[PDB]
């Protein structure tokens, strides 16, 4: 039941590794799922892509420069565009004296120096870059086909599930941030790191993300006029110093290259990388995240945010309560534990 809310990692076999979706049962029947995120370490012979020496060829289409402002553990970011540039040439400056990661002597004394040096160099990443570096043919764990409620609607019902169901590819540095979120709809999400440096993560259980949302709200209380749903903006930064001071529960963890990180139905995460690596990344759905979805806060203030339409969900999933649910009257709090 997992009732302190902790990170868990799994390691499993081959033979347990290679059905995604009963392993992700199994993830959840232990209890994974109370800390908002978990880890995924596959068995050593397992390799999706042979050799990645061809990524350097990839272009970077628009490269962010993330700007960072703030103090005493609380920051906004907002972005700057740049030239398109190759991940060769993105790799080169990330390893170049300016951007490069500091000496450290463990992993905590680097998270020290992140939340130590955010608001001096800019550092620079690739994000939402179409597309997965997975080999054909591969068929265990495969990113672009998961095979879950997502795409059986999509398939099956001709539903739009908006393009978070396809693969998005992240290159980073150090120093370069995920602000605080959930996914889109609060769905799941899944990220292999295919290669280079660690990126560390942080993730508030789902029965206590309305706490980070009331902090925020304290903290940004601009934002929080703004849009309700403001931290879906992906622009907002709180240290753990901040979190421990608030009494806010949290866990922290580092994905080194060829580990899985998933993330549950609204399970708050951020995090940063700590050097050159690139990241694999898709969002999907279980049934169990159907009554997530039907109450997700959404974003109010621009009006081309991700939104899925859930009555086919309910109307396939929930048969029971689907006439109820259109009525108004499927009123219900979630029980996160379950
Ligand atoms: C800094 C690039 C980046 C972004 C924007 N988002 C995530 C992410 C999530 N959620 C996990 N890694 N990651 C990134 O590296
Ligand atoms: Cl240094
Ligand atoms: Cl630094
Ligand atoms: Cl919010
Ligand atoms: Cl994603
Ligand atoms: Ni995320
Ligand atoms: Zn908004």
């Amino acid at each position: 039941l997992n009732p302190s809310c902790k990170i868990m990692t799994f390691r499993p076999s081959m033979e347990e590794f290679r059905e995604f979706n009963k392993y992700l049962a199994y993830m959840e029947s232990k209890g994974a799922h109370r800390a908002g995120l978990a880890k995924v370490i596959p068995p050593k012979e397992w390799k999706p892509r042979q050799c990645y020496d061809d990524i350097d060829n990839l272009l970077i289409p628009a490269p962010i420069q993330q700007m960072v402002t703030g103090q005493s553990g609380l920051f906004t970011q907002y972005n700057i565009q740049k030239k398109a540039m190759t991940v060769k040439e993105f790799r080169q400056l990330a390893n170049s004296g300016k951007y490069c990661t500091p000496r450290y002597l463990d992993y905590e004394d680097l998270e020290r120096k992140y939340w130590k040096n955010l608001t001096f160099v800019a550092p620079i990443y690739g994000a939402d870059i179409n597309g997965s570096i997975y080999d054909e043919g591969v068929d265990e764990w495969n990113i672009a086909r998961l095979n879950t409620v997502l795409d059986v609607v999509e398939e099956e019902c001709g539903i739009s599930i908006e393009g978070v169901n396809t693969p998005y590819l992240y290159f980073g540095m150090w120093k370069t941030t995920f602000a605080w979120h959930t996914e889109d709809m609060d769905l799941y999400s899944i990220n292999y790191l295919h290669f280079g440096e660690p990126k560390s993560w942080y993730a508030i259980p789902p029965e206590h993300g309305k706490r980070l949302e009331r902090l925020a709200q304290g903290f940004f209380p601009s934002s929080s006029q703004g849009c309700d749903a403001f931290l879906r903006h992906k622009m907002t930064l709180i240290s753990p110093s901040v979190l421990k001071k608030y009494g806010i529960p949290f866990d922290k963890i580092t994905q080194e290259a060829g580990e899985f990180m998933i993330t549950f139905p609204y399970g708050y995460h951020a995090g940063f990388n700590h050097g050159f690596n690139c990241a694999e990344s898709t969002n999907f759905a279980t049934v169990r995240w159907i009554d997530y979805g039907k109450v997700a806060k959404l974003c109010t203030c621009r009006k081309d945010m991700v939104k899925i339409s859930m009555d086919i969900f309910v109307r396939k999933f929930q048969p029971d309560r689907y006439q109820l649910w259109k009525q108004g009257k499927d009123i219900y709090t979630i029980d996160h534990t379950k």
